[PDB]
């Protein structure tokens, strides 16, 4: 007969995270604002088979675009098979040749969402021990407990939380300055034991990872990944900044009422010995040898003698406390403001997420 719904056991603030994650009009609006026709493609259609075969057609596309010549098929029948894969939406115009590598990483890129919103839809999924059981969690505990992942909210007067304010507040935007609602801290466990296996490397530092908000769920499931298809500036790792500003513009959040939110996470990063460059490398797969990190250098850096540090399970962590200022040895960087990699994800562990407006 009729099922309890047990009383819920989060308190508000990550209720509301909660619902923001797992929100089916955010991840629709994701798809709509990455041109997938959301109609062709429904969130419950949504299939790893088809993320594979959509792959499938954009590595065909890679091998036309690196060339020569060679009497394959043309890069406008193998974008038209892409768009055959993936539906996408432009106001029922065809979509345009996928034709530069440029063009080509952003549906990489688009197809890397679209495996964590489906990700989120198959954790979703009700279990056969669930509908067996007479009593039920909130649809809010189970969506929590889903995640596996510990989730604590902090208060005004936690240990850190004024450490990671003035993170926030030196490190971002003069004028554009993301406002801080609230931070958890996070403790994935299964994130632990490969960490741990770092312990020796010195050189940690707390650093940014702004992200959209479609990918949170999947991140606090999985911890940051380096998926297959990934790349950028500085090759397939794992990227992060010491200045907010940089991360924030990483930062897809949704319209809610009269306000504009996003997430960010701040990861614990052994970086050990670093090695910087001054100009994009976006063929990276690892540091050079006897390297455990790359470290693309900006022209400007948070005032490292504005440095502090926090404990962290026992380890000396690094976070910048300091308004950027000039890096005269990187003045003339491709960078404007450094990009921080590792290659492995072990190298990583998440500490904090923080709400902002
Ligand atoms: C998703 C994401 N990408 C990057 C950053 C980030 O915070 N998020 C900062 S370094 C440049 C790349």
């Amino acid at each position: 007969s009729m099922k309890r719904v047990q009383p819920c056991s989060l308190d508000p603030a990550t209720q509301k995270l909660i619902t923001n994650i797992f929100s089916k009009e955010m991840f629709k609006n994701t798809m709509a604002l990455m041109d997938l026709d959301v109609k062709k493609m429904p969130l419950g259609k949504l299939s790893k088979q088809q993320i594979a075969r959509g792959f499938e057609a954009l590595e065909a596309l890679e091998e036309a675009l690196k060339g020569p010549t060679d009497g394959g098929q043309s890069l406008e029948e193998l974008s038209s098979h892409f768009y055959t894969v993936i539906p996408h939406n432009f106001g029922h115009s065809q979509p345009p040749p996928i034709n530069s590598p440029e063009l080509l990483q952003a549906k990489k890129d688009m197809l890397l969402v679209l495996a964590d919103i489906e990700l989120a839809q198959a954790l979703q999924a009700v279990s056969e021990q669930e509908k067996t059981v007479e009593e039920v969690p909130h649809p809010l505990d189970r969506d929590y407990q889903l995640l596996k992942c510990q989730l604590q909210l902090l208060d005004s007067g936690a240990p850190e939380y004024k450490v990671i304010q003035t993170y926030l507040e030196q490190t971002g935007s003069n004028h554009r300055c993301p406002t801080l609602q609230h931070i958890w801290k996070v403790n994935q466990e299964g994130e632990e034991d490969r960490f741990q296996a770092h312990s020796k490397l010195g050189n940690r530092k707390l650093l940014w990872h702004g992200t959209n908000m479609a990918v949170v769920a999947a991140i606090l499931t999985s911890g940051l990944r380096i998926m297959p298809h990934s790349g950028g500036r500085v090759g397939k790792g794992i990227y992060f900044a010491s200045e907010n500003s940089k991360s924030a513009g990483y930062v897809i959040g949704m319209k809610c009422g009269a306000h504009h939110v996003g997430y960010m996470f701040l990861g614990e990063v052994a970086l050990g010995r670093e090695h910087h460059i001054n100009t994009d490398n976006p063929s990276l797969k690892s540091p050079p040898p006897g390297f455990d990190s790359v470290i693309a250098r900006g022209h400007t850096e948070p005032d490292p003698t504005q440095d502090t540090e926090l404990e962290l399970d026992g380890q000396q962590v690094v976070v910048p406390q300091g308004q950027p200022v000039p890096c005269p040895e990187f003045s003339s960087s491709t960078f404007s403001q450094s990009e921080y990699l590792i290659y492995q994800e072990s190298q990583c562990r998440l500490r904090y997420l923080l709400e902002v407006h």
